[PDB]
């Protein structure tokens, strides 16, 4: 189940911390699975996503956007990972064979909680097929 994916491994707490929002896109922009909040995202933002998986940098410049509000790039891993900031939250896009996980964490968490529970996952998921 998607959903389990989401709730009992991408929303799990660590340290009585949980993401603000988790999603599990397909990268063809349909949503597989989402925490009940997580933001509709605008078709354009999922192929400037895409596009930065391909050769990153894409994205760097104008930033990158998720639902309108914008996040600031910081360093990932080319062709598997972006990260992004925005004050003290931010947002990690690890992309699996198929799909694309998505984690927005907010104040008490830290940009290292957030690529533990999403890389996890999608590393996990590219073992699986997916």
């Amino acid at each position: 189940s998607w959903q389990s994916y989401v709730d009992d491994h991408l929303m799990c707490e660590v340290e009585g911390n949980h993401l603000t929002h988790a999603a599990i896109f397909g990268q063809d922009g349909s949503v597989w699975a989402q925490s009940s909040a997580f933001p509709q995202l605008k078709p354009a933002e999922i192929a400037g996503i895409n596009k930065d998986f391909e050769e990153a940098g894409h994205l760097a410049p104008t930033g990158l956007f998720l639902g309108g509000e914008k996040y600031m790039v910081v360093q990932g891993e080319a062709g598997a990972v972006i990260r992004g900031k925005k004050g003290p939250g931010g947002v990690t896009i690890k992309k699996t064979t198929q799909a694309l996980v998505f984690g927005i964490y907010d104040e008490p968490m830290t940009g290292g909680q957030c690529n533990l529970v999403v890389e996890r996952l999608g590393d996990y998921l590219i073992e699986s097929g997916l």
